[PDB]
C-alpha cells in the first residue's frame, strides 16, 4: 500500500527506520534492513546522520542481487544534515549519500531539520565551551538547492523533516517555487499526535510522516527516562488484547487509518516480521477516537538546549 505524493511519486505507508545508536556495530543495519526488505517492508529511511548508509545500501543491493526486489520496489530515503543547509553543500552532500549506498538515486531526500548548523566535518559542531554552533541560513536558498537536485535526477522526490506550520509556509509562498516539499516527516504518535500540523499539511498537499510512532528509542542521552512509556499506555495494551495483536501494531495502524504514513524503527527480527502486521487489521471509529484522546503534547526527543535556536520548531503551537 502506497500514497501518491503530490510530485505523481508514490510512496510505502509503512517504512523501516534505519537509526540504531552508536554502540550497535554498524554491520547490524545491513543484517537489519535485509530482513526488514525480507519481512516486506519496501521503505527504508535513512540519513547522513545515521552513519548507516553504506550498510543500509548494502542491503538494499543484496536484496535486488538475490531477485528479492528490483530497484523501483524499494523507496529509500536519505537526509540533507543541517551542516549542510548552505545552498552549494546541498547537491554534494546528496552525492555522497549516493556514493555511500552505491545507488543512482534516492526515492526521497529531505532537509533533516530546519536547524542550520555550523559547515565542516562535525556532526555537532561545537565552541570551546561545549556549545553547538549554529548557523544561519536562507532555507528557501536550500530548497533551491533540493529541488535541483531532484531535475538532476539524483531525487525523486523531495521533502522536509522537523518543520512546523511557518517554516512550511516560507517554502510553500517562495517566489519561483517549483516543487512543494512532498512531505513533512516529524515526530508523531499517540503522546503527541499532531492533529493541527496533520491537518495543515493535508489542505497543503504534504504527506506527513510519523517518525517515533513506537515512542521513541528512549536513548538516555536525548529522552526523560520519566516519561510515560508508549507502549505500556493502558488504552493502547487493552486495544491490543481486543485485536489480538500487540500495543505497537495498534499504534502504526493508528497512524494509517488517520493518513499518516509511519516509519518503524527495530533491530529485532522477530519485531521487524511482527511490524508488517500492521496491514492485517482495521481499527474502528471508536478505537481511532479512543486513541486520539491520548494526545498530550509529549515530545520524547528533549530538544530544549535548541531552544535559542532561531529555527527552534516546537515553539509555535503547530
Ligand atoms: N527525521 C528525524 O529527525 C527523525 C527522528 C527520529 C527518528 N527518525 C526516523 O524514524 C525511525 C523510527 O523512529 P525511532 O527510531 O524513534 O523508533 P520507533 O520507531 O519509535 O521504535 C522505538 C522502539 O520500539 C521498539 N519496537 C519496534 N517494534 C516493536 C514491537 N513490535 N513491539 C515492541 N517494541 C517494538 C524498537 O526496539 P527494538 O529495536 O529492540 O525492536 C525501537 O527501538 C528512526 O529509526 C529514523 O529512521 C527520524
Ligand atoms: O533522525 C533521527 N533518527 O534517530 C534520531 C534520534 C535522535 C534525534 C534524531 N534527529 C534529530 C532531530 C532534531 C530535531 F527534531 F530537533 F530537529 C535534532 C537533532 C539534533 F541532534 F541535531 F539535535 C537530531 C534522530
Ligand atoms: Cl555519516
Amino acid at each position: 500500500q502506497c500514497v501518491k505524493l503530490n510530485d505523481g511519486h508514490f510512496m510505502p505507508v509503512l517504512g523501516f527506520g534505519t537509526y540504531a545508536p552508536p554502540e550497535v556495530p554498524r554491520s547490524k543495519a545491513l543484517e537489519v534492513t535485509k530482513l526488514a526488505i525480507e519481512a516486506g517492508f519496501r521503505h527504508i529511511d535513512s540519513a547522513h546522520l545515521y552513519n548507516n548508509e553504506e550498510q543500509v545500501g548494502l542491503a538494499i543491493r543484496s536484496k535486488i542481487a538475490d531477485g528479492s526486489v528490483k530497484r523501483e520496489d524499494i523507496f529509500y530515503t536519505s537526509k540533507l544534515w543541517s551542516t549542510f543547509h548552505r545552498p552549494e553543500l546541498v547537491r554534494p552532500a546528496l552525492e555522497n549519500s549516493l556514493k555511500k549506498a552505491q545507488l543512482d538515486y534516492v526515492d526521497l531526500y529531505l532537509i533533516h531539520s530546519p536547524m542550520s548548523l555550523k559547515p565542516g566535518e562535525e556532526l555537532s559542531p561545537t565552541d570551546e565551551n561545549g556549545k553547538v554552533i549554529f548557523d544561519i541560513v536562507d532555507l528557501c536558498t536550500t530548497w533551491e538547492a533540493m529541488e535541483k537536485c531532484k531535475d538532476a535526477g539524483l531525487a525523486k522526490s523531495i521533502g522536509v523533516s522537523n518543520f512546523n506550520r511557518r517554516q512550511l509556509e516560507m517554502i510553500l509562498n517562495k517566489p519561483g517555487l517549483k516543487y512543494k516539499p512532498v512531505c513533512n516527516q516529524v515526530e508523531c504518535h499517540p503522546y503527541f499526535n499532531r492533529s493541527k500540523l496533520l491537518d495543515f499539511c493535508k489542505s497543503k498537499d504534504i504527506v506527513l510522516v510519523a517518525y517515533s510512532a513506537l515512542g521513541s528509542q528512549r536513548d538516555k542521552r536525548w529522552v526523560d527516562p520519566n516519561s510515560p512509556v508508549l507502549l505500556e499506555d493502558p488504552v493502547l495494551c487493552a486495544l491490543a488484547k481486543k485485536h489480538k495483536r500487540t500495543p505497537a501494531l495498534i499504534a502504526l495502524r493508528y497512524q494509517l487509518q488517520r493518513g499518516v504514513v509511519v516509519l518503524a524503527k527495530s533491530y529485532n527480527e522477530q519485531r521487524i516480521r511482527q511490524n508488517v502486521q500492521v496491514f492485517e487489521f482495521q481499527l474502528t471509529a471508536e478505537d481511532m477516537k479512543a486513541i486520539d484522546g491520548l494526545d498530550r503534547n509529549l515530545h520524547y526527543f528533549n530538544s530544549d538546549s535548541f531552544a535559542s535556536h532561531p529555527n527552534y520548531p516546537y515553539s509555535d503551537e503547530y
